[PDB]
């Protein structure tokens, strides 16, 4: 399938049915069973793994079973030709190890050996993984716990989980390759993550780095380099759906009605320009701006904002809010992963979660750790339930996807769904639960409008953050948990003394009684940056798998050990201490 | 403050109050609060951190709050000329990360982010630490667990503990820089720790290595190159306060009455000469020995002794005993860290503990592990209380600071206090509890006097040892525990069959049920050398912090995990296995 | 001396007179001779080495001769508080190697051993250098070729040359530490050198990285955030001294008379703003812009320009031209090293040459290599003299210091002199030889004025370029040579078909018959980027010494081997192949 926004086609998953090369007996009796195994995996993935636009992932099966090097070479040729970015080998029998291996070092690979008794399927699995390990080609091994009868096309649950987790992580990794990260502006207020380390994007993600100074926005706004028809429709939509809340700026800091109107006009134009910069806009060609029409083929971008742009122009709050949302004046659509303060590392953190779930990701500051003692002292209230051990205030400096309201609903529960699953009611509720507030001029002299909402409680979420550490390189931290509801009177008190015009999410991480998850305080004290990315759901296991494919160690996470799924080679670096083994494996391989 | 013994001034602590650079509102409203925070830290440290001479540590505060690079540069400049060797950043608000960082890579640094809600102080803390981690500049993060109201000048208890631990460790590290380790003699009886590895002193401690052959003592003794007035006073003081115990040499091994007198004369001269070599003596200049009067600017030294010197001259027991003590014929004074058998690694082990406590350190041989079964077999006595699971006999080959008697008292409890806190009673009792015994001529053919005392039980102590391992470099081990008392009848039996003329300390390490602390035997079996250093108190946490600053991994320790305080970067190398992360951070950083 | 532009004081040079520690004879007979040597060096350096403002470098001499560690420590202490950034040891006798060494690893160091026979001065030189090499502390060795008699206070010519070269290189290195590189804008048109690699600035130069988006210029222009009194004076000065040349834009590409006036207004404001960002401006504080008044303490900066800014606003040609010049509306002054297209690597290339000469540096594109055959084919003219083997066209994209005209004169020869040596005639002629041309709107849509001049021939120059290569890091290339004159008829032809509105310098590199200097073509083909920095004079030897101090290998240079002056340790890595040894020493040390 053609990628609707980026150059080229969406990555495909290649299935390699390997078989015993011996004919006049063995192979003939296994041809149908082996190919059927491949077809079963394709059906499973097509019904459980989807591209960001909602289309089912597409699989490519080798033209023949692979019993030797000649057939392996033909599969490699076919896969390269059809744009395969992930590979899965399947077999119910013994096959000739290295003669049948996928030697492409540039694609995530897994092997599923049928747990059957008649043929050495598990023997091939272990044998070929030993080859992958010996050759330095990481590969995931999948082996079911319960013996299945020959030809059983029904894939067991434990196998299903591994196949899907691998496919999703592999697809996410394949999706980033060849795409750009667009830096709009430069470093923002000395934030480490706003410094672009090209080596990381190039070598770890296979991405390109594009740059554009914010002065570009001045030129396009002044010269009208954007779709004026869309602009008028957008401005109208904002007036009809974006509710303006109370101005918290006190006299001397309040902007005029005229200024506030212009703040909206420019904020909308900024959204259009940012999007045009990321994916281009064919409308610009008929307008005489052919170069601008191309776009930077960016699957993720960031906007510096402070301090240079915001000291004079409206801030990027609305732009950052709307782009990351799953809908706007043009209807429901896939989010545009856009980072506040040009924090590219948080941008990538958001991108990981997005490519694994197809859901909008929430940019946020890890603002405050509220202990039970502190809440009691300030509000007279005793935290209860999940919040009984303390809570963490997640609140970005003014921008957040409207999806963050938690108003989207499934089975009567708060969630964030892929845009293609949104109902008209989901969207209306997200908007109705949001208030746009005039920007605090003491911080943002140029004005603008911040996003004000309160995430509904009881929603499972995962916060994550990618950091780059000297002497180590990229490193990922994860914290699964839930959002929580505080009594209205309690929230109001904690909210007013912090930043009531910004978006609030009350988070409680799952505790393990070990590592950095002994208590809620430890989770925040161990976070490695001020920012984090929030995704709906518990995707820590998916993130761990994705990280291992990228060779990025996970310094901190609260995912149950039984759910850790990494390439077979990782076990060779240690089975008692998976953390240490992860570091050793990431460096050596 | 001028260093009373070494070249230059004592290290100062610089306080960096950072602030939001935005004026016309934000900054003006935070100037006082931020600067007051800096003043509060200076106050706390001056009341809790002291130089080795008892003088409170001195702090230097930046001339202005730091909201950008210009002010950061001014702070760096002031600190450099003020002689700052440790830096602490403080702030209750958001500041511009890299623009406000302390870029000096050669000084320990910490950052305290006020846990307030009005401004993003914890956000700056995390943001700038990400900067330090990304740039490879280790820095400690201090974040209080309970939200404080804007303007609160009080420093929470958890914050105080971290600030003080960091300050003490940082000061200890700064103290060693530029100082010398003086090697008197060469390797002693093939002891690995008596081999000097200059790379360690130079690269890890920033120290210089000085050398003097023991023949120097012969020259100074023969030519009277020492303060003769002090010598005569010292001799009288020794005869009056140092009581001679029974001679344990058998018939054909006792020295004549005339020899025993000369043994005392020489032992006292050795002490004078050793001290004169370490810190110089203006008296020598007046005598016509100007070069000798300068000294070697050594904050630590060692004396080979066996086998060459002791095969003919009185041993260094008295010299090693008195120099390490907190008093002598000239009254109470700071100890002179001096290593027996020129074991420079034990000397540094002692130096670490000394610089962190200002208390005399005990040099000791890890002589014997006595299991409950062994004690029972030999004495018929069943170990009780803390000693119930076994005890370890700590006893040096004849030398030990008199402070080791444990006669010094505080609140009715046995301790070792800084010399500036000693009472005449403390000193008097230390001397009364000690007997000086004629040296065993079969080992020390030249005679001498060993130190015989029994450390009082119930005193909290910490033993430690620094080792250098090929393929790793320096590595530190720590064991917190207590001294214990045994029935006199039991002590006599164990003592008599070991070395009754030497100093005894019965030690029991705290057990953890894991690692090398599953039982008392394991603590001994895992000790990496035959020597250790004993310090009063439980300073394992302090040693751990100091070790991390020096990038020296800790291979073994029994400090509660909640008390481990290392640079923020360490967590980036692992949160589940802190030991493995320690090795990774020390190596890569 | 206080640095007139940056925080703190200018770096000082410390002189360490070492001596034999033996008294009662040896030392007393050498006290005066040794201290006089130190005074002779201080005298020589003060008369030959100057700070960028023309002030003679200041030296600090140890308070006593250094015969042991105590005195060495005192010297280290005095130097640290005196602000010494370079050290030179001097002695006419034997001294105790490691006991007298300068152990500061963060400052360039040299040792001058008097070539006298009475005492082993050259023996100390070699002995202590062995110490520096063994300890990994690079140090330069200076040994005169002709024996001098005891007491000779004269410094031989060969010794003088080494002392001065070392002092100049050491001072340049010390100057950069603590200073900032200010990035105005981001990457320009995908130029690799415009990507900022903080690790290089931090670890190799000890510099800080500051960032400001170009939208800042929009704010300051619109809000009048600059000295308006100076602005008006500057405008008049420009109209009076900067003559406008013919407009080369064709019909539908010329800007209106009104636009051309505003182009000048903006170009002048840009220059003020850029300077204000680099070093601050107290005037801004009085105006109510206190944060802006501080500046970024930047000793070097760059302006992205294309494509974002120039696609709408007047280009930075005038700003880049005037800032790099040694004069402007405020009279003669030190240049402000400013990089076109935010090429920070060329900015540093310029900074190196500037700090070594105090002379304006020329930014240039290595535009064209003109072979004798090509010139002949296009003009019918046969290249003669130095240009006989081909010439290289050096011409930046519109900006170049007016010093580049070569109109400044000394002894009837064209040169570029420090601003403090300029005569009104020099300045006047530089301006007369320059024409400011309306910018080419097809490239610079916002207008602006380019600098058009022709560098006078016969001037010795050195071009250099710093590049960062993956798997190697920073690497420097140098090419000494001369500017040449071509018949006006010939120049016109080559100039017209290239870019006649830009500044031209015709360069001819010195050939060696080997390496990348076998012919003129090879010099160009081997250049590692499209840009280079031109400095007046042959400073390759000085750059080589500076590079070795910074541990930056020199991959290409045409400096005579007899003039290569690097730390003594370099020879330990090879004496036959100095290039290979350079790479080995830079990597291992
Ligand atoms: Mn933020
Ligand atoms: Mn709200
Ligand atoms: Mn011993
Ligand atoms: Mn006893
Ligand atoms: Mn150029
Ligand atoms: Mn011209």
């Amino acid at each position: 399938a053609k990628d609707p926004r980026y150059v080229g086609n969406l990555p495909k998953i290649g299935i390699r049915p390997t078989i015993d090369g011996r004919r006049k007996g063995v192979r003939e009796s296994l041809e149908e069973t082996t190919m059927n195994m491949a077809k079963a995996v394709a059906k499973l993935l097509e019904e459980n793994v989807f591209y960001y636009n909602g289309q089912p992932v597409e699989c490519v099966i080798a033209d023949t079973c692979i019993g030797g090097v000649k057939e392996a070479a033909e599969a490699a040729e076919k896969f390269a030709r059809e744009g395969v970015g992930v590979s899965i080998t399947v077999t119910p029998c013994w096959c000739y190890g290295t003669e049948t291996m996928d030697m492409d070092p540039h694609i995530p690979k897994a092997v599923w050996g049928f747990n059957g008794t008649e043929r050495p399927g598990a023997v091939y699995l272990a044998a070929v993984l030993a080859g992958y390990n010996q050759k330095g080609l990481p590969a995931f091994g999948i082996y079911g716990k319960d013996v299945q009868d020959a030809g059983d096309t029904n894939i067991p649950e434990d196998v299903k989980e591994k196949l899907i987790r691998f496919a999703k992580a592999g697809l996410a990794v394949a999706m980033m390759k060849g795409k750009s990260y667009l830096s709009i502006g430069s470093v923002s207020m000395g934030i480490a993550g706003s410094v672009v380390q090209e080596d990381f994007f190039q070598n770890y993600l296979g991405m390109r780095n594009e740059y554009v100074d914010m002065s570009e926005f001045v030129r396009r706004i002044e010269l009208g380099i954007y779709d004026k028809e869309e602009y008028e429709r957008a401005l109208k939509w904002v007036k009809e759906n974006c509710k303006v809340g109370p101005d918290n700026n006190r006299d001397g800091f309040k902007r005029t009605e005229e200024q506030k109107e212009k703040d909206w006009e420019i904020s909308v134009k900024m959204a259009l320009i940012a999007r045009d910069l990321m994916v281009g806009n064919k409308k610009l060609e008929e307008m005489g701006y052919g170069e601008e029409a191309l776009g930077r083929n960016a699957i993720v971008a960031g906007f510096q904002g402070q301090r240079q742009w915001t000291d004079y122009f409206p801030n990027g709050d609305f732009m950052e809010t709307i782009l990351n949302s799953s809908f706007d004046w043009n209807g429901k659509r896939a989010p545009y992963i856009f980072a506040t303060e040009n924090d590219n590392l948080n941008g990538i953190s958001m991108l990981f979660g997005y490519l694994l779930t197809n859901t909008a990701q929430i940019f946020a500051d890890v603002r405050t750790y509220w202990s039970p003692e502190a809440v009691k002292r300030v509000t007279g209230y005793t935290l209860e339930g999940r919040a009984a051990n303390g809570i963490i205030h997640l609140i970005n400096s003014g921008a957040a996807a409207l999806d963050g309201t938690g108003e989207q609903t499934k089975d009567g529960k708060p969630v964030i769904k892929p845009y293609y699953e949104l109902t008209d009611e989901d969207i209306k509720k997200c908007l109705e639960a949001t208030q746009f507030r005039p920007a605090s001029t003491e911080y943002f002299r140029g004005g603008g409008y911040s996003t004000d909402f309160l995430t509904k409680g009881g929603m499972p979420v995962t916060i994550s953050r990618l950091n780059i550490v000297k002497g180590l390189g990229p490193v990922l931290q994860i914290a699964e948990g839930y959002t929580v509801d505080l009594p209205e009177e309690v929230h109001d008190v904690l909210d007013k003394r912090t930043d009531p015009t910004w978006p609030t999410t009350w988070f409680v991480p799952n505790l393990t009684g070990e590592g950095a998850f002994k208590d809620v305080y430890s989770v925040m004290n161990n976070w490695g940056a001020n920012h984090c990315s929030i995704s709906y759901g518990h995707i820590g296991a998916d993130l761990i798998t994705l990280a291992s494919i990228l060779r990025i160690p996970v310094n901190m996470h609260n995912v149950p050990e039984e759910k850790i799924f990494r390439p077979d080679a990782w076990s060779m670096f240690g089975t008692k201490d998976l953390e240490g083994a992860d570091y050793r494996a990431c460096k050596k391989l």
